[PDB]
Parts: C-alpha cells; sequence; structure tokens
C-alpha cells in the first residue's frame, strides 16, 4: 500500500517545525531538572531466579515521582550494559535484555511533554544504578515507545545508542492521509469534527514529531520497519530514518505488518549492539 | 463470526458440567499399541550445545526419535544455576530459543518441542523421555505444559506418559468436539464443521474418529496433579469444552478462571500462577 | 442459534391473516385468467446435445408477457414428468440437473409478490401446455425466494402435483425479524427502524404472502429441506411452514448447514422422493 | 438482532445493587466542596446567523471552581418566562435548535465522572440563574453518556424538575461488560483483560457512578427510552436503571432500534410528555 | 485518501458521454408533466413547534401524480421570505435549520430518476406558489442522492436561483464504479457482474441522469462541497461535476471527512454564501 | 474495486521469470518415476439416478503408483467416439459435473505436494485416454483456480492433452501475488514468510518449480484463458503474466466487473464455442 522501496529509501519530505522547537524543549527540561532526580531502588519480591528485580522511584516531569522497573541479570560482571525500554505487565515480560546480559530499565508512559520529559529522566535514573555502565546505555522502544525513544535520542545527554522499531509519532500529516487505523486515526477523528483546527493541530504536533527529533539526534541507531505496517506506515518511518542525523542502519521486513521483524529483529539488535560496543 | 461477550453456559453451570463421554471400546488398546510401535525404535536423544547470544541460559538443539522412529526436533534451555538437579517443563507449541525464556528464568529446564494427532501425541510422549534423559533434569519434577493445541496435546500426554509428574493445561483445544462445533464458527473447530457441511453422510465416522483424540477422554484417565486455565470469553476454545475436560480430569486439580479474557487466557498473570502452583506442589 | 430440534418439530405458532386472504388470491388469479395464456415455444439453437432448449413466452400477471426456458431431455418417452423451477433465468445450461434426471424443466424468469406469485401460477399452466409434458407428474420447485414462491403455488395452482420446497424465504416474517439481522429479512427490520409507526401495516400486508398461511391450505405431497445453521432463513421459520403444511410431507434436516441447505445431497433426495411418489 | 433478555423479563428485571456504605457521603461531600466557590454565571450574547433564536456563550464555575462553558439558546417569543431544557452531550449553536424551536430555553453543556457530574449539577444552577428561565420548569436531558449524566443529576440537583433519559450509558456496569464488546463499555473489559487482579476495585469504584444507584434515589418525574437492539447500551442495563428509578416514570420502548433509540419519534414523545406534565 | 490528489482533482475534466437526444428527452419529459395543473395545496398542521408554522403540502409531479412535501415557515415580520427547497421526509422538526436561519423550507418526500427529477422540478414550482415566498430568492439544496437531484434541477428549473450541492451522488458513474465497492454505486457493479453483455446499455441509460451532464448546462450560482475521504461519493466524481458546472461557483473542500462532508460547518458556509449572494 | 495494473498495461505485462537450471530435469524425472508403475485404469459403472449420462467410478495409478480416484461421465449419444474434458477441482456428486457431458463431451473429473498433485493430474489424462469411447485427438484439460493452475502445468507436461481451458488460475506469479493481495490462498505464503523471515530465497526458488508462468512458457497446445479484473484471490497481473508467456495459440476472455467468479456461465459458453471452432 505505501511508496515502493526504491522511493522510500530516497524519501525526504519537507519538515514543519516552529521557530521555537528547541527553546520549547530546552525550557521543558530545564524546568524539570530544577528538582533533584533522587532515584530510589527497592528490591522486589520475585519468583525469578536468573534476574533481580527493583521497583525504581525517580523525579520526572515537574518533580513528580515516577516509577520504573529495573531488571538485573545475575552475572559475575561488576558493570553491565543497560537498555532503557519504553512502552507494562509483569517484570517477567521483560526478560529478553537481561537474558542477553543487559540491565533493563522498563518505564510505562503514565501530555507528550510530560511523557518525553519522564523518559529523558528515566535514562538518568538508570544511569544512577552503580552496576550500570554509562558508556553502554541504550534507549529502545517499538510503536509509541519507538516514537518516545526517538525523541529521547535527541534530548538525553546520557543515552549512547538508539533501537527504534516501527515508530509511532512520525510524519503526522502523511500518516493521516495513508491509514485509518489507531493511533493515527485519532487525529483524523478530531479533525473530522473540528474542521477549523487543521493548522493548530499540525503546528502543535510538530513539537512531538519524530522526524524533527531525528534531524537533531547524533547517537548511533538501529531502526526497523514493516513494509506492510498499516499502523505505522513505512513512509513515516523512512521519513524519520532518512532525516536521522547519527550513524544508522535500518532492517526492512517486507512481508511484516506492525509486528515488524519480531524475534528476528530482537537478535539483530543484540548483534548491532555487540558490534557497536567493541 | 465472533460471539459478543459471554456466550457459553454461566459459571455456576460450567463448574457442574459433565456431559456424556463418547469413546470406542478400543480407546486404550489403540494408544497402548501406538506407543508400543514407536518404542520399538531407540529414543537416541542427542543434545548439541548451540552458539547463542544468551548469557543466563545455555541452549541445546535436541534431536530425538518420536512417532515410528522419525527424528523430531526440540530446544533445551538450561538456566545457569549452582543446582546439580533442576526441575523441568516440557512445553508444547518453535521460533527462537529466546522466545522460551520464562521457565528457565524461573529456575526450570525447558524442553520446547517443534510440532496426524496419532503422530503428534506420540512425538509429545517421547519428548518427555528425551527431556528426562538430560542428566541435569530431576525426574521427580518433570512438568508437561501447553496452551491451545499445546494444551490439548499436554492433556493427552498426562494420560500417556509414565514419566510426567504434573500438568499445566491452558485454554486447551481438542476437547469436547461435538459441543465446540455447535458453539463457535472459529478456526480451528470450524474445520470440522466445514468438513461436515460438505460430507453430510460422515457425521458418525468424523465423531467416532475424533473420540480417540478428545481431551475429555484422556482427562478421565489422567492421575497426575494439574493446573488448568480458562477464558470465559474464549471463542476459539469455548469454556464448556475446557470445563468438560477439567471436570472429568481424574488427578488432583485446580482451575484458574479468567472471566474477561478471550483465548489469551490469563496470559502473564497465569504464568505466575503456574510458578506458584508448582512451587507448592514440589516443596 | 434457534430453537432446538425437539422443539422445532413441534413448533406451531399462532397464524395471522386478513379476513380476505382467500378472496384476495381468488380475485388476483381470476383477473389474470381473463387474458389468454398464449404459450409460445421457440426451439433454440444450442450447443447442448442431451437436451433440447425452448425459449418460452407466456401471459402472467395482468396479461404481461413473461419469459422462461424449457429444457427437454432427449429420451424415447412420448410423455415426460416435469419440474417447474423458480428462482434471473441465466443460461439454459444452468438448469441441467432435472433434464439429466429425466424431467422436463420449466425455468421461470422472476421480475410485487402479487405479480410474482401470479406469474408463477401461470408458469405451471405454460409448462402443462407442452405436449410432451405428463400432467399427472408436474412438480413445482424452489429454494430461498424460489422456495417461498413454490410454497405459495402449492396452494394456488390447480395443475401442480408435488412440491419441492428448500430453505424457503417468505415464511413466518414476524419471527424471522426477531432472530436474524441478515438480508433479506433485515429489509423489513430496516424499514421499521425508520418508520416506527408502521408495524401493524407492514405485518398485515406481509400476511398475504406468508408461506405459513399458504402451507395451511396446500394439499399436494411435498419434500422440504432445512439447514439448522441457516441464518438467512432460520429453522423456526421453515419448520413453521413445514408443520402447517396440510398435504403428505417429509422434511430433510441438515444440522451443519447454513443456507446452502443439503446442496447436492438434497438434490438426490428429491429425485428419490419423486421416484417413490410417482410409482 | 435481539440478544438481551426478552421484554417480559426486562420489565421485571431488578438485579441486586452494589454500592459502598459511603455513596451518599461521597456525593454530598463532592458537591459541598464545589459549592464553596461562587457559581458566578456570565452570559455573553453572541453574534449569530440565527433569526428565531438568541445565543449566549455561558461561563460558570463547576467542579472545584473551574470555569466551564455552555451555550444558552433562547427562542424569540413574546413570553417573559420560559421553560428550559439543560441538555448534556457542543458543536455549533445551530445543532441544538430542537428545544428552542419547541418553546424551551436550551442550556447545552460542553462535557473523571466526579468532575463531570459536578459540572453538570452546576450547569443546572447556571441555567436557573438566567432571569427568563422558569425555575418550576427546568428539565434535564441526555442520550448516551449524556443520559447517564442526566440520570445522576436527577438525584443530585436541588433545582431540576424533570428527567429525559435516552439510551443511557453509565448503567449496570457489571452486566454491560458481560453482554457487549462495543465502546464504551468495552473499555472496562479491556482494562480487566490486562489487570486481572483489579476486578473488585474496578467495580467498587464504578459503583459511585452507576445510574442504577442514582435512579434508586431520584424523586423527580422522568421519561426514559430504550432500543431493544441497542448493543452499545444494552436493554438490560437501561431497564435496571428504569426499574429502580424512584420518581414517577414512563419508558418508551423501541423494539427494532439500535442505539439511535426512538430518534425523531422519541423527540416528539418528550415534547408531549413535558406538556402533559407542566399543565 | 484513495482518489486523485487535490492538485489533480481541481483540474479534472474527463470526457463526457451523453446521447444525441439528452436535451430532447428532458424537454419532452417536463412538457408531458406540465400538461397537468400543478394544483399546490397547503394545509396548516397542528404542531408543537413555536418558532415555525408547518404545512402539509400536496402537489402534482411526474405525470400528474400527487406528491407530498412539508413547508416550514419561520414566524418573522417579513411579508416576503427567501426559500430553500431541500431534497433528500421524517418529522417537520427534522428540517429546523433553514427556517431558524430565516428561510422558508420546502422539503420534498423522494418517492425512476425520470420520475424523481420531474417531481423535484415541480417541487420548486410548488414552493414558488406560496405567497410568502420571494421568487428572486428560491434556493435548491441537497446532499448525496439529494445533491444529485438538486444538481439536475439546477439545469431543469426556470424558477430556481441558486444551488447548494453537497457530496452529490449520481455523478460520473463510469468512474465511481471503478473506485468504490460501496452502496449506492456498487448496485451498478453488481448488475454488470451478472449481466456481462449490458455494459453499453447500462452506461448509455445512466448518461441521461449523470450530474456531470446537467452541470455543463446549469447557469445559476452554486456552492458545492466535497469530502476527500468520501468513499460513497468519491472526490473525482464530485470534482467532475463541479468543474463542468457552468454557472458562478465555489467549492468547500473537507480533507479529513468521509461522506458526512463538512456537516454543520458546511451548513454555516451555505448561510454565508447565500447571504453574500442575495445582497 | 479495481486495484491492479490497468488493462492497457496488463496486456503488455511480461515480468522477468525465475526458474532453477534443473526445472525440466526435475519434471522429466518426476514423471519417469511415476511411469515405472502401470497405470492400470479400472472403470466401474455406477448405480445413478441419471438418465442422459452413464457414470463410472475410476481408479488409476498416479504419483509413485498410488491409487487415485475420479469420476467418468459419458453422455448417452449415438457417436462411437466422443471428445473429452479432463476437469481438475470434493469431487462432490457425479451430478455436479453435468455441463460437459450435456455439451457432448465425456468428462473425467479428478479428486485432487504439488509434485504429487501435478503428477496425479498428468496421469488422469492417460486414464481418460484409455476409455475406448474417448477420441484421443480431442482430449481437453480444464480447470478454474487451483484447478486452472494444475491444468496449466498439465498443458506443458502431458503428451496426450490437446487443448487447455484455464480460468482465473491460482499458482501463477507467486512473488507478485504476495505483494498485491492478503487473501487465501496466496496469503499462506505471506504468513509463512512473516514468521520465517530468513526463508525468502528458498521459498521462492522452491515455488518456481510450480509456477504457471514457467509452464506457460513451455506449453505448445491451444488454450482459452479467463480473467476477472476485480479478482483479489487470483489477481489480474498474475493471470496476465501466465497468459502472456503462454507459448501456444491462445485467447483470453476478460471480465472487467467480476471477482474470482470470473465469467461464470457466460465463460462456459465461450469455452464450448472455442472448442467447437478448434476441433473442426
Amino acid at each position: 500500500f505505501d511508496l515502493p522501496l526504491e522511493e522510500l529509501k530516497k524519501y525526504r519530505p519537507e519538515r514543519y517545525e516552529e521557530k521555537d522547537f528547541d527553546e520549547f524543549w530546552e525550557e521543558t527540561l530545564a524546568e524539570s531538572e530544577k528538582f533533584p532526580l533522587d532515584p530510589v531502588f527497592e528490591r522486589m519480591e520475585s519468583h525469578l531466579k536468573t534476574v533481580e528485580a527493583y521497583d525504581v522511584t525517580f523525579s520526572g516531569y515537574r518533580g513528580q515521582r515516577i516509577k520504573g522497573w529495573l531488571l538485573v541479570p545475575k552475572l559475575e560482571e561488576e558493570k553491565l550494559p543497560c537498555v532503557v525500554q519504553y512502552i507494562r505487565g509483569f517484570p517477567h515480560d521483560w526478560l529478553f535484555w537481561p537474558s542477553m546480559g543487559y540491565i533493563c530499565f522498563v518505564m510505562d508512559t503514565r501530555y507528550y511533554r510530560r511523557v518525553f520529559t519522564d523518559a529523558v529522566r528515566a535514562v538518568e535514573a538508570a544511569a544512577s544504578f552503580p552496576q550500570v555502565d554509562q558508556e553502554r546505555i541504550v534507549i529502545a522502544g517499538g510503536s509509541q515507545g519507538g516514537g518516545i525513544a526517538l525523541a529521547v535520542s535527541a534530548l538525553s545527554k546520557k543515552a549512547k545508542a538508539l533501537l527504534c522499531d516501527v515508530p509511532f509519532l512520525c510524519h503526522f500529516r502523511r500518516a493521516v492521509q495513508l491509514v485509518d487505523t489507531h493511533p493515527y486515526a485519532e487525529i483524523t477523528n478530531f479533525l473530522k469534527t473540528h474542521r477549523d483546527k487543521e493548522e493548530i493541530v499540525f503546528r502543535t504536533l510538530s513539537y512531538f514529531d519524530g522526524v524533527n527529533f531525528a534531524a537533531r539526534a547524533k547517537i548511533p541507531a538501529l531502526f526497523s520497519v514493516g513494509l506492510m505496517d498499516n499502523i505505522c506506515p513505512p513512509s513515516t518511518v523512512f521519513a524519520a530514518y532518512n532525516y536521522y542525523a547519527g550513524p544508522k542502519e535500518i532492517r526492512i521486513y517486507p512481508y511484516n505488518n506492525h509486528e515488524g521483524g519480531g524475534s528476528f529483529q530482537a537478535v539483530e539488535q543484540v548483534k548491532f549492539l555487540k558490534k557497536l560496543f567493541e
């Protein structure tokens, strides 16, 4: 259903952002940095044997006390690499990264101004665990999470690599004219009833568009895209990917919908991060 | 076609639901004879350590003899723990080894078998023997587990395997065929219906044949402790089919009921319930 | 989804009809009999080898010239039994079943029910006028809308001798509408959704065309069929008409079938039924 | 099509109610907290293309003193006191022409449920503060989410004099969830599908907002409507509320309608009801 | 978005197909129906409405048959009022918009297209005959099937002065059929699926009723609307008619809407358009 | 509605073919292997209510000598020799296959991995040809959908077949089908690849042995194809690829408003006409 692959690879649409895009975000982060982070780790009761689990409390947007999980694999190593993973379920749903030898910080998004700020702070919280190797802090997400990660790749001093799967929050004006699926269809359904608010909806969403963070992000990244994904259509993902200003690679799954590369792509990430961190 | 919400018998009645069973006079002879035939080939389990990015778990590519001696495949996932003897879950479905991290992460060796039902059930009985042959496996704590088609398979195995010690049976398929068919238009039970739509004269023979694979009939025979789960909005494996099997199940048993879930069942919540159940059982 | 079978077999709901149900139909047929039938059979050029095909024209409702096909199997016999089949009338080769089993087949093109039923009663007269047709063995047949039509004809035609009625539409309207949301019964429901004040008049009008009310009148032998998963023509509607049907009768029950009914299996049942009947 | 209890049984359906010991204390306290801020209604005449109606942008204090908005539509009639319908949903002022056209001043409030119900109670107080409003003839009305809200307001507002409750949402949550997979009741289900351990707390929390519990308390006259094929707000949910409703009451039943209810037919029924009531 | 992009829709002028007798056919159709006197009859109706007077209208349409309509007159000082003939008839209260904006509203009950278009041309003449109607300000209006009808009327009526045409059906048939599988254009497709040999005759027949061909003839000012996600009446069909439309014109484009079009927002655009036009 | 290439472009659509270097060795070898067992056709007259047609239950050896079943329907006509349609598909009831016998053709209906099925189908022609009343100069092979795909393969593999009727065929231009439609049966391939992301090359190389396009390029017998321009089971660009590569004398009937039903009863008559013009 979207542009052919030859053209997706060369797709660089005109970007829309306000003159204050950077002033808005610098100011948002400054406001929330005025409160100390005060990370608190609580060991939690778990049936898990290969992993230790912590309930983490930290200061996010405007000093509010947010929480995340910290999953630490039981390994000899005094210092471990770390994946901050954005979305929740159970701690046992996040076993992949710890099982591959990474500490995993799992943060649920509890508007985007608040969520992105919380997420930036989550990296700071993870970094503050003494076992975490700060040179190997990775940020990751798929869908809404991939969109959030992508923003964080431009906003976080501490993050060192990005794993961005099938991201949402990318190239809003194009998404809306290609698919009638949730979540992009919420915008369309808003505009259907507020016919006079097209300029303001899109000017507002421009502050949260992944394409605009991508153009700014300088850290290495691995993207994934499903060529049959009609939740997060390929032209949206390729727009962000192609504008992404750091060293990058994309794994293209031509027969997949929004599941993306699934478990195959998980292994690709492990391989990518291994090559990166040696 | 999908039911809107609750569509089967109410819960008060599901708990008392014990329909008449149908089986042939030779049900036991058929399965004894099938297993004897396949035991005439040596199991010859082969475990190959695999190169893996996994750090908490060691992974083996397993080959073993199943139905009529055919070389079947499985994964073995062993969590890296001090213990010289570990408990073991044989899980029926094979994707990546990293898809099966749950049980190893909870301290269980995990044997994952790659999956007509004559062949599959025999393969599955043999997978337990394969798993038991790993020296680190504690044979007093071998568990059999499955959801859907896997759950139906596990249920059969609970009645056919000398070696299995406990059953985890989630939202099982292969149960109470005659009723499934008159409640749901969903795959997989709808394959039976579509067959009968076209072969109008084969009702007796379709149901007599299926009786040999019906989980209700194995349940009536199974003596090992078991934990079942069911989704009351499950329109793939409707609740009356699962409750039929659960209620006939002849070993010590419990069921977790998920009133708002479709075929996902209790999902991750139920995974924890299984860990708790097995802990209480084996301590 | 409907009543269980034990109950379907005993299901006899109260009937509704207007005081002039019979006068209405008598009068409708008399009006259309005031024009001569004037059946015209034209041999058609056909690729068919086992069958001869005629383009038929005859006078139906109010004298309008209706069209049909006649298919005659090439057989020794000077006199052949005949099935009048109701459905448009597609190709002659679509109607090979009955001729292939040794029956002349008259296939009537459908074109409101006042007209269609009248057209259909006249089709039997057209078919009876073919010299090779044995008038003692004229059968009327239809499935769906056809079955409903055939059912009406079983009560309105002097000439018809047996009925084949499969999964019939036009039966027990008020119950249908409260069991299924499928076309065609859902047209009634959608009308009433919008015309909330027209319930009485819709149902009274439809009572003139309800197969249950014809069934109560029909005296000729009949074979019905029903699919227990049929959500176009639900089982309780078919069983209502079947149970009220006043002639010698049988029903074939297909428990796993939807509106396809007994399909090809049922087609053979019909052949068997008619063979047993006409010896 | 029909999927809920039959009508005989719907009319007698009175399920056990669940509410917390503090249901009344919770609401008394919520309203007291919001009454500690002055209402301070402000009416701004608006430039409008309308010729039969005058339109005001209304600002008032709702929940916790927040400045809420509504429309006031006044029909141009040479009467100094008019009856009034407070209608809960805000689109254009021209979307709300029905009540003004029937001679009623119409207050349309732009609409967690703690905040919304409190805002809605205060919208009556805002409407009553318009000098042209006849306080003896203040009516509260809603369909869907609006009907639920109106139902709560019928129990919580000193000032309201009658209730028009169509196809209400926010009723008999535990039952809705086990009958339908449609939005909005399916949000509850989708929550519980994921938070399997939160059934008791979800339903105890929702008990503070259940229309059945407000209905048991409401003393003002009311006209309800229900669609027997409504799978958004299933009939057993509406009938539970209707049957527990403690004021003088009537229900209009639309057997062939889904969530559209009686539509325009029902609108006229309301006009008739209110006319009979207020004379 | 599934049709041509907007830059290309604005320039879209496909080849038109009409028969050599398009004009003779319509002239002759209207002459035939003018041979019967219009004989408009207005009956004041008992109504709960207070801002509007309602009349039950009867008039002679196609071939002299007595067609029905509603006339809604807003109670205003003015001795002469402008008038919107609206094509679709439900309740009078469903048509409050135009009277509430100061326009008399003639709502015509739609009952083939030969008959409906002729009825609709005659409705304008019926409306014009009401003494309070200002004949210099008679507007014709419709959405969907109504828009298609209004469009025809814009070319066929001596007395109409402006056109409001929203999301019209009956436009650029051959293209519709290859873009969408939705009702109503899919009735054409389903016919052709079965009558494979009737392509020429189906399209030649439909050419007499195609809005594109009327548009090319219509000389009165018009406001069109289109939804760029409308898959009932696809944008390329509407733009074909709009672009051929031979009078002074404007189009309001709603990029995120389906067949609802501009809805209430577009209703206000019409009021504005007509105000600017008539002063 | 219309979702594939336009017609002007469908008519010129000749995509690059892919096949393995052993395509022909594979099929020659497969057929030789199955010819090493004797056909041994057995015709049993069946009790039938039919009066214009005689019906036989047929048994014959197909793939690797397995005993396959078919129906033979013979119209009761004076003629000592009759033309024959081998029709590929339940083989349902004998009465479901009345069209061809009614038009004066003997009909062999075969009850239908593809290696096995194609071999069975090639052998069905030999079974039909062994009936003494069959005219071997007028043996026709026919199928729609899966049947049309099978018939297409048989048009290249059978010494005995003389004409092909290929309607809305499945098994054609796999790599394109998969990127145009999400319908069964082509969607089984897509679903396989969604899960086995590393098996694209081997899936498509394997399927190349069964692709109707590749048989078409080889088939030398005359043929009538049909296509539905709204067919989203067997999309038009797949059918046109096979049709356009088809190397024998050919025609195609194009049904612009039809989905997978194709030309239906109208096309049936087109076939009769085609075969009549051909065999005189």
